[PDB]
């Protein structure tokens, strides 16, 4: 990563500009994860296993492996809402994700399951909620809290699901397509309970970050005044 004259700088409340390039420069950093700072890295991001259940009939189970999920820490914030009454951050980001490892299918309902590699490229856009305040902490100087986000999944753009010959073939085959469809189930979850899983797994290293950067910075040098 060619990228370590910059990792965090202080911006102006309102400034999408300011704000925004923040948190791309910031992740893009962090996108190699450094346990000097108790940064994990998210860019590429790999996972070493991720469940998903289908409601489509509460049988089908999708369990990944090995994900490798490139595209997110250079991801573009669509919208961001910043509220001192209530100290409340509202921001959603939106970028190209490219989805390649395994994929394990296992039909609870058809008592079966299946196993291949699953590779998925497609927008991800989804809203994180998560409040912040400030306080001095245990040496006297003002902190950021940094309180627990929430998920918000809000759209896919378009969905390109892409799965290995033999697990497509299989798929296909098993319920009937001949092309596996992109919304006939569970392929229904492969591009939605997928997309939206992924996300929130990226969130939880990207929020994590963040948190205990607060630790060794104030909150100024997030922003260029919050008080
Ligand atoms: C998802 O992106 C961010 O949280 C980053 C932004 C909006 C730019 C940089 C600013 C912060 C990380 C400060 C937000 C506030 O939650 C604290 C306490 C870190």
């Amino acid at each position: 990563g060619s990228d370590g004259d910059a990792l965090l700088k202080p911006c102006k409340l309102g400034d999408m500009q300011c704000l925004s390039s923040a948190t791309e420069q910031f992740l893009e950093k962090t996108s190699k994860g450094i346990p000097q700072y108790d940064i994990w890295p998210i860019d590429p991001l790999v996972v070493t296993s991720l469940d998903v259940i289908a409601p489509s009939d509460a049988g089908i189970v999708i369990r990944f492996k090995n994900l490798n999920i490139t595209g997110l820490k250079n991801q573009q914030i669509s919208d961001f809402q910043m509220d001192t009454k209530a100290k409340t951050v509202l921001l959603k980001t939106k970028a190209d994700l490219h989805i390649v490892g395994d994929i394990v299918i296992e039909l609870t309902e058809q008592s079966k399951s299946f196993t291949g590699l699953y590779t998925a490229d497609t927008n991800v856009i989804g809203a994180v909620r998560y409040g912040y305040n400030l306080k001095n902490d245990d040496n006297g100087v003002q902190h950021f809290e940094v309180q627990p986000e929430t998920f918000t999944c809000e759209s896919i753009g378009e969905p390109k699901i892409t799965l290995s010959s033999d697990l497509s073939s299989a798929l296909e085959k098993d319920s009937g397509n001949n092309s596996l469809e992109p919304d006939m189930e569970p392929l229904k979850t492969l591009r939605q309970a997928a997309i939206c899983k992924i996300a929130e797994a990226c969130y939880i290293s990207v929020v994590h970050n963040i948190r205990a950067s607060a630790k060794i910075l104030p909150a100024s040098s997030f922003f260029e005044n919050l008080n």
